[PDB]
């Protein structure tokens, strides 16, 4: 009876085997964008993906993650609230049912059709696992998708999803571009929060991007054939896989722009 996004096993459920669920920094938030604080000290972001080197797409039975090589300084978040270089280690979505919800960030209770998540570790602490036992291990950049014109740079993600229908296949996924992911601007929010999974451990500095990208209805519609189970288990699509948002506590949302 292990956690998801059911009844008997969704985000009302984790705190059991999870307590920090009920936290001082849980994430995802609502964004409310007349309280959010313009902090003209923040720098812009310095998002380095040239040498970037996707290696896997696995289903792990709540999303899916596109890998990346860290073993070296190929793919790095620097500036904006960061101190330090964090390096790209994965990316995956939350996604709905319906085009109405599917992010966990809201913006002034808005929700988005699908939220990206860019995942970076900070190179001071060596690998991941050591960074997520850190306030300021991780750093993921957020990214709301909404539904109209096709993204092109996501459809090499989409069109390799029916080989990892079922929890626990995986592809090789050479040579992905994840600037092809990215909206123009990077104007955006920040706040300190956690992982919006178990281990919900608060160790994110959240980097909440302003603008949307746009996917088409048949790119997330893909998403939606996706499924929860393994292979030769009952079928269950993977869909509504957000965790809603969570009090802001003591914390104050920064804004890079005016
Ligand atoms: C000890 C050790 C652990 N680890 C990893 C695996 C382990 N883990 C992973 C999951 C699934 N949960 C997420 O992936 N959550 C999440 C991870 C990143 C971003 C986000 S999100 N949605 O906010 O953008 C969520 N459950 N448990 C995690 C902490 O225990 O550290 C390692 O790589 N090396 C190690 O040496
Ligand atoms: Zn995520």
């Amino acid at each position: 009876h292990h956690w998801g996004y059911g009844k008997h096993n969704g985000p009302e459920h984790w705190h059991k085997d999870f307590p920090i669920a009920k936290g001082e920094r849980q994430s995802p938030v609502d964004i409310d964008t007349h309280t959010a604080k313009y902090d003209p000290s923040l720098k812009p972001l310095s998002v380095s993906y040239d040498q970037a080197t996707s290696l896997r797409i696995l289903n792990n039975g709540h999303a899916f993650n596109v890998e990346f090589d860290d073993s070296q300084d190929k793919a790095v978040l620097k500036g904006g609230p960061l101190d330090g270089t964090y390096r790209l280690i994965q990316f995956h979505f939350h996604w709905g049912s319906l085009d109405g919800q599917g992010s966990e960030h809201t913006v002034d209770k808005k929700k988005y059709a699908a939220e990206l998540h860019l995942v970076h570790w900070n190179t001071k602490y060596g690998d991941f696992g050591k960074a997520v036992q850190q306030p300021d291990g991780l750093a993921v950049l957020g990214i709301f998708l909404k539904v109209g014109s096709a993204k092109p740079g996501l459809q090499k993600v989409v069109d390799v999803l029916d080989s990892i229908k079922t929890k626990g296949k995986s592809a090789d996924f050479t040579n992905f571009d994840p600037r092809g992911l990215l909206p123009e601007s990077l104007d955006y929010w920040t706040y300190p929060g956690s992982l919006t999974t178990p281990p919900l451990l608060e160790c994110v500095t959240w980097i909440v991007l302003k603008e949307p990208i746009s996917v088409s209805s048949e790119q997330v519609l893909k998403f939606r054939k996706l499924n929860f189970n393994g292979e030769g288990e009952p079928e269950e699509l993977m869909v509504d896989n957000w965790r809603p948002a969570q009090p802001l506590k003591n914390r104050q949302i920064k804004a890079s722009f005016k």
